[PDB]
């Protein structure tokens, strides 16, 4: 057996145990309604959020591919699928993230967002990231738009739709055609269509300038043509203002032109999870203490971090 074998359960809903709400997004990825999911005999009601897309054989071919991907997938950082209802298009359903997208949050509540809750996110998002890195997964699609918010305290990434399992010798996925967005990719990706953990590395380093820009758009006013020059040339992201040279040497690190050059995601836990605790020290916000959303015992403990956030 050259890989494992994956024995993940794919658990196949009956419309009638599920109740649709409201409508909660439409676009390119299609459309997401709110609903309730009463499980047959168990006194139990589950909020979820079931995702389709008319019937067309190449859509439904590219939702079993995600779902695949998603019943895989196993971490308290990470969205996992509850089941699929196959009716005339196939739903896909996952738990419902009752406080909307991160980009759209952040966007919000831009004067209630704290130094303790950018930061604790950042760690949050590298812990979901290293899980995948273990399952050898590449996401491909990592932004602020796809990190969900189930509480202020707990974020989970989402859109497994251009995601690539990895084989124990293959160490890069090439891609060929198809619509990928150029601003939150790494350059080996927009010049060799390559993609790695490091590549993933990347996209994350745009999610945290993303949060700490309180939701801006990267290289606004500039048309994706010109994105693979103006990275070519040694431009990157400005630092955001609310940033210390330290946050900001972290995100321009996740954009070295050397892929290996880049910290790996259990580094920017580590990196993260110090930062977090004395989070004034590096993120310089004009009233973090009344900012509200709904300590040691021997020498310098500055480079103290916890088990749980020491991952290998
Ligand atoms: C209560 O549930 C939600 C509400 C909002 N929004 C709806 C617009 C609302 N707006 C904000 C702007 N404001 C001016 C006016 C009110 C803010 C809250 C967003 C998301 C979820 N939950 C949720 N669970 C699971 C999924 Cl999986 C999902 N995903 C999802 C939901 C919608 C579209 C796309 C996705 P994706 C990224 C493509 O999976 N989304």
């Amino acid at each position: 057996s050259g890989e494992a074998p994956n024995q993940a359960l794919l658990r196949i809903l009956k419309e009638t145990e599920f109740k649709k709400i409201k409508v909660l997004g439409s676009g390119a990825f299609g459309t997401v309604y709110k609903g309730l999911w009463i499980p047959e005999g168990e006194k139990v009601k589950i909020p979820v959020a079931i995702k389709e897309l008319a019937t067309s054989p190449k859509a439904n071919k590219e939702i079993l591919d995600e779902a695949y991907v998603m019943a895989s997938v196993d971490n308290p950082h990470v969205c996992r699928l509850l089941g699929i209802c196959l009716t005339s298009t196939v739903q896909l359903i996952t738990q419902l993230m009752p406080f909307g997208c991160l980009l759209d949050y952040v966007r919000e509540h831009k004067d209630n967002i704290g130094s303790q809750y950018l930061l604790n996110w950042c760690v949050q998002i590298a812990k979901g990231m290293n899980y995948l890195e273990d399952r050898r997964l590449v996401h491909r699609d990592l932004a602020a738009r796809n990190v969900l918010v189930k509480t202020p305290q707990h974020v989970k990434i989402t859109d497994f739709g251009l995601a690539k399992l990895l084989g124990a010798e293959e160490k890069e996925y090439h891609a060929e055609g198809g619509k990928v967005p150029i601003k939150w990719m790494a350059l080996e990706s927009i010049l060799h269509r390559i993609y790695t953990h490091q590549s993933d590395v990347w996209s994350y380093g745009v999610t945290v300038w993303e949060l700490m820009t309180f939701g801006s758009k990267p290289y606004d006013g500039i048309p994706a043509s010109e994105i693979s020059s103006i990275l070519e040339k040694g431009e990157r992201l400005p630092q955001p203002p609310i940033c210390t040279i330290d946050v900001y040497m972290i995100m321009v690190k996740c954009w070295m032109i050397d892929a290996d050059s880049r910290p790996k995601f259990r580094e920017l836990i580590i990196e993260f999870s110090k930062m977090a605790r004395d989070p004034q020290r590096y993120l310089v916000i004009q009233g973090d203490e009344r900012m509200h959303l709904p300590l040691m015992d021997e020498e310098d403990m500055d480079d103290v971090v916890d088990a749980d956030e020491y991952l290998i």
